[PDB]
This record gives C-alpha cells, structure tokens and sequence, in this order.
C-alpha cells in the first residue's frame, strides 16, 4: 500500500530508510516523476554540504537520486562557502537544465549567485561560477526562480529583483524589476495563475519563522502592488519560511502548493522539516486559511491517519527517572537532561505526538532491537515560537519484529543570533508528549 500522506514538520524517509534532506527546495516535473532539489544539510556546520535530489511519482515516496553537485575543491561552493536556495529550470531552447544557487562565505559577506548545468534532470551538475549581468557577478543572497508561459527565465532576489534570463538560461542579460513595493523581504518565490503573477517574501528574521507576504501584478515586470500575508496573521507562515510554490494539477485545473522551511538551527540535517499546503486563489487573494498537519495529495483534503491506531498509556510506558517528569493527563514534559521514555513496538508505525513551544529543545529518538543495540537515531526539534500540538515524529518502516522506541531529553536548547545581535530561538530544553501511536 502506496501512501498519499504529505505529514507536514516530521522527518520523512526515503526508498534508503534515510531523512529525505532537501532544505531551501523546488520541485520540477519532469515524465511522470517529480523532481526535488535542495540542501543537504549537515548538523556539523552551516558551510555547503551539497544539493540534492529525490524524486517520487506521487510527490510522497522519495527516492534518494543523488548529491547532484556536491562541495567543490575550491572556487564559490569550495571548501568554507556556503551554498543555498538550489533552484533548476529546464532551459526551453537547449534542452539543458540548468541549476542557480546563492554561493557565500561563512559570514554571508561574499554572495555570488552562480549556475550548473546539466544535460540530465537527476544527473552530476557541472558548476560554472558566477551567474554574470553586465559582464560581472551578480553580488546577492536569497534568490528564487520563474519560468513564465511563454518559456521565459527568471531569476527572482530578496528585495525583488528580478532578472530575465538569455535564451540559454547561463546570462543575466535584463534588470526587469529592480525592486518591488520599496520592500526588505527574502526567500523570494514566483508563480502565476489566471493571468495574475504572485511574489512572495519573508521578512528578515534569521532562521526564526515571520509571517510572510506577497505582491500581485499582471506580468512579471509589474506594476506590483502589496498584498499583505497569504496565511493567517500570527502562524508565522505556519512555522515556516516560504521557498517555492508548486503547480499541482488536479484535473483540468492546477492548484499552486505552498512550500516552506521549518528550519531547525543548529541541527537541520535531522530536524529541519517542512511544510507543503494547498493555496487558495481568488483574482488577486492568496489564501491558506486552514492549517493541515497531515493532508492527502491525491484528494487535497486533511486527513488524520496517524490518530487511528492504539493509544499507548502514558501512566504505563517505561521513565528513567519519573520524578524528572511532570505528569498530567494526557501529557507528560521534561527539561532533564538524560531522563528518557521507553516504549516497547512491534517494528510497526509508531507516532509520537507532543506540544512545541519557545520553552523547548531537541528529543533524540532512538530504536532499539532486540538484542538492545541501537539501529536508528535522530534529532526531533520541539522548539517553536508559537506554540503547535500536532506529530512530532513517526518511526521509518521496520520489519514486524521486536523493538524499543526510546524518547531522550537532550537538553539541547536551540539558539541563534545574527549580525543585528539579536537572539532567536528557545530559552529552555523541553520536551512534551502528549500521545504515543502504534500504527
């Protein structure tokens, strides 16, 4: 049984049983198969790690492609830079596909937009430096892509620059919009539909999450007028920053797909996450009124699945130390640092629910086999600015067996700063559970 679920900030897992790690994504189609690209982070350091590939046929069940342009041994994306934002668009003209990304030093102090190339969607990229206008390097951060209609190549930056590619996608030859609404806005996103272009930013808020906004206009080169936010005031983009909107065809018709970053720094490679939703349009009103935790890509409807297996007794899982937990009913929150939750499983599906707030820090996930040697471990981040109750975590497909599901308070308090000096991110290590599902 194929699943149709997209679960939206919990861990996936590929064909491999590995973390689907694919940050600051797009997707393309391409035959049938999606397509998506992004960062694959490392939990070691912010510096470029390489971008990915996974492809699925249902935009669910990813496949690990390959590190389609992995560091460099030197150059924009060598040793020491940081590499962002990955985006690819099949060059109409050339057949090519040809990949942008936003190349910097460690301290962001040196940003180069650059392009590869490749002569397949999936293949090794061929990276060839700096993405030139006017015959010098285009000397900018946050950026995004738009193919319109007619075949024409965008390249979109913060603030709202937009640039139309040459013929062949590899030149910035034309400065179409210099800047859009007089805005500061980053991780821009472009899409089109019934005649309305949409823009989309997020305000500068480090790797917190802000309620992002958007520009309508009649065509790319404008006139754009401000719109506001496209999801409820206070979600904060439902926990997460916009990186790409993609056309889901649903009959005749298409239905734009928002996604976003639940970022997770420092430890992004575990438990960075993401949140993908179906828009709503209306003329120049964008809309996604209605969280969805867990909704189904072939029906774009919510569904709640993960709520019809056997409800665990928090009063009778297994606590190293339960004076270091403080129990209710039907919730139980630790900040001590070591104190665990054991919960023997059947190798089936087990879901972890729970509360994230900005009292709370890292869990770390451990399955246990039989003979108690540890086969599986990974960082679930609890932090959130605005408080969620939803999945937190669902254990990778395992054979019917006999295992244990250990739940550890890591005392990893998630924290950030950027160069405005302020500090981001949570004030304690907290850990909430609030149900544990045998699927």
């Amino acid at each position: 049984k194929t699943e149709k679920v997209v679960n939206n900030g919990i861990p996936w897992f590929d064909d491999r049983g590995e973390i689907v790690n694919a940050h600051g994504a797009c997707i393309v189609e391409e035959n049938g198969r999606y397509y998506l690209f992004g960062e694959y982070k490392s939990d070691k350091s912010n510096a470029f790690p390489g971008f990915s590939c996974y492809s699925s046929d249902d935009l669910v069940n990813w496949k690990f492609e390959r590190v389609v342009l992995p560091m460099q041994s030197s150059g924009i994306l060598g040793p020491d830079r940081v590499g962002e934002r990955v985006k690819v668009m099949k060059c109409p003209s050339t057949g090519e596909y040809v990949m942008y990304m936003h190349a910097d030093d460690m301290n962001y102090k040196d940003p180069h937009i650059g392009y590869a190339t490749c002569s397949t969607i999936a293949g090794e990229y061929k990276l060839h430096g700096p993405l030139l206008y006017e015959g010098k390097p285009i000397r900018r951060w946050d950026m995004g892509t738009y193919q319109d209609t007619d075949g024409t190549g965008y390249l979109l930056l913060h603030g709202g620059i937009v640039y139309r590619l040459s013929k062949d996608y590899r030149t910035a030859e034309e400065k179409v919009v210099s800047g859009v609404g007089g805005s500061h806005g980053e991780s821009p996103a472009m899409f089109k539909k019934d005649g309305t272009y949409f823009f989309l930013f997020s305000n500068l808020t480090s790797w917190e999450k802000n309620d992002n906004f958007y520009f309508t206009a009649p065509s790319v080169k404008g006139p754009w007028t401000r719109q506001g936010l496209f999801a409820p005031e206070g979600s904060l983009t439902y926990n997460s920053q916009t990186t790409f909107v993609f056309p889901l065809k649903c009959g005749e018709d298409t239905i734009p797909m928002f996604m976003g970053d639940r970022w997770s720094y420092p430890h992004q490679a575990s438990a960075a996450t993401y949140v993908w939703m179906p828009m709503q349009v209306d003329g120049t009103k964008l809309s996604i009124p209605e969280y969805w935790p867990s909704w189904d890509v072939d029906k774009l409807k919510p569904v709640n699945p993960l709520r019809k297996g056997k409800t665990v007794d928090l009063k009778k899982i297994t606590f190293s130390k339960e004076a270091d937990w403080k129990v209710e009913e039907g919730r139980i929150s630790s900040n001590v640092k070591g104190s665990t939750l054991s919960i023997p499983f059947t190798g089936s599906c087990v879901a972890v629910m729970g509360e994230t707030n900005c009292h709370s820090g890292y869990a770390r996930m451990n399955i246990l086999d039989k003979k108690g040697e540890k086969i599986y471990s990974s960082l679930v981040d609890f932090y959130s600015k605005a408080n969620d109750h939803a999945t937190r975590f669902k254990t990778p497909q395992l054979a019917e067996g006999e295992y244990t599901l250990v739940i550890e308070v890591t005392g990893i308090s998630p924290t950030w700063t950027d160069k405005t000096k302020r500090i981001y991110g949570s004030d304690d290590c907290f850990v909430t559970i609030t149900d544990i599902v045998k699927l």
